[PDB]
């Protein structure tokens, strides 16, 4: 109640605390956002699907609805996302005939979406998701397979960024991904946006999604991916932060709620994360949730359907959890 500390006073001096919402959720918990964050992402209502589910055809309200509560409340907003493997609808890649389209068409699609969707928030929104999880998460290779990159080619992202930076020269544009602390993949993230970089590609920021375990990436894991990014000379956002109960081979769904040790362990660990990001604050602008309490998170289904996942600062009843009171006191 009156007595708790502010995410976001706390935080003041050191970075913007953030989350990812629907028009539902802001109802639903209106009132911790308010006490809380200084930044507001759409968790869903920002993708391609959602913003132009036909073409020619866009559907900003719900949009909108996030952007008019950021606005009326003093929050930043975070754009998420322009160009994705997923929930992009298959009209993107289809000509009237059922056919790939081709690397021109594509553009001018791609042009086209960036430019609506980006100039009808320019200067509400601050910075954009340009592209999202490009990278490939196994393997040897660099790049994820993606009808944007077989349609368009490799260079599809530095016209993506060329694209936004054109509809909204003053936002900051990112490269944003998970798993983004596995040395491997942080290897080809970093060479990815070294290369981009060193062709004067308008990229500003990494976003590091942040959906980590109890024990997975470590913090020297952590350490090392904040220094190998910010070498570069990019700003740090992290973007959907969560911190779930099960590690990935836990795939568990009769779970009614989490342990005593569970509830320890989440505590410490964010107490050890939100400790990493303050000594980091010269390069981390930004630490966004992908959520702000347990009654809502897509953990519940992801990455199995059907259970309960508890990984935020906040429990169900929106009062504060354990990890809480570690997170604010470093
Ligand atoms: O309602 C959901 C919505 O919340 C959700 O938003 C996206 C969630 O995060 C990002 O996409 C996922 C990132 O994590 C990947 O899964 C990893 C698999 O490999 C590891 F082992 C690791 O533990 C996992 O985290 C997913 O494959 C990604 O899709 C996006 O940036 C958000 O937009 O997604 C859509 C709605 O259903």
């Amino acid at each position: 109640n009156s007595s708790l500390p502010s995410l976001r006073d706390v935080f003041a001096n050191d970075f913007r605390i953030g989350a990812a919402v629907n028009p539902v959720t802001i109802e639903m918990q209106k009132q911790l956002l308010i006490d809380h964050v200084n930044s507001i992402t759409a968790e869903n209502h920002m993708k391609f699907e959602h913003l132009q589910p036909e073409e020619g055809k866009f559907t900003f309200q719900e949009a909108d609805r996030i952007v008019d509560f950021a606005c009326s409340h003093r929050m930043a907003v975070r754009g998420h996302t322009l160009v994705w493997h997923n929930q992009t609808p298959d009209w993107v890649f289809q000509d009237g005939q059922g056919h790939f389209v081709s690397r021109d068409v594509l553009l001018e699609r791609m042009k086209c979406h960036i430019s609506t969707v980006v100039r009808r928030y320019k200067g509400k929104i601050y910075c954009w998701d340009v592209i999202n999880e490009a990278v490939a998460d196994e393997g040897n290779e660099l790049l994820r397979p993606s009808k944007w990159r077989q349609i368009i080619g490799d260079d599809f992202m530095e016209q993506a960024f060329l694209y936004a930076y054109e509809a909204d020269p003053d936002a900051l544009l990112f490269y944003n991904d998970y798993n983004e602390c596995f040395p491997e993949k942080r290897e080809k993230i970093f060479a990815l946006v070294k290369s981009l970089r060193d062709k004067g590609i308008p990229i500003h920021g990494i976003g590091m999604q942040a959906h980590w375990s109890l024990t997975r990436p470590s913090l020297d894991e952590i350490r090392a991916a904040i220094e190998r990014y910010a070498s570069l000379g990019v700003v740090l956002h992290i973007t959907g932060l969560d911190v779930s109960m099960f590690e990935f081979h836990d795939r568990r769904t009769d779970l009614a709620a989490p342990t005593s040790e569970m509830i320890e362990r989440q505590a410490e660990r964010y107490g050890q994360i939100f400790a990493l990001f303050k000594e980091y604050r010269d390069v981390i602008q930004s630490v966004t949730f992908w959520g702000i309490a347990d009654d809502h998170t897509w953990l519940d289904n992801f990455p199995v359907h059907g259970r309960k996942n508890w990984p935020l600062l906040f429990d169900e009843q929106h009062k504060p959890k354990p990890a809480f009171w570690r997170a604010v006191s470093v």
